[PDB]
């Protein structure tokens, strides 16, 4: 497993330290 339950796990920006402030249900920061 890697942080989130809104991204699919293996992302470009959540990679090494997380950037989401809403984190378990959608995001406007990864499109
Ligand atoms: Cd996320
Ligand atoms: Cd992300
Ligand atoms: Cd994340
Ligand atoms: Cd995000």
């Amino acid at each position: 497993k890697s942080c989130c339950s809104c991204c699919p796990v293996g992302c470009s920006k959540c990679a090494q330290g997380c950037v989401c402030k809403g984190a378990a249900d959608k995001c406007t920061c990864c499109a």
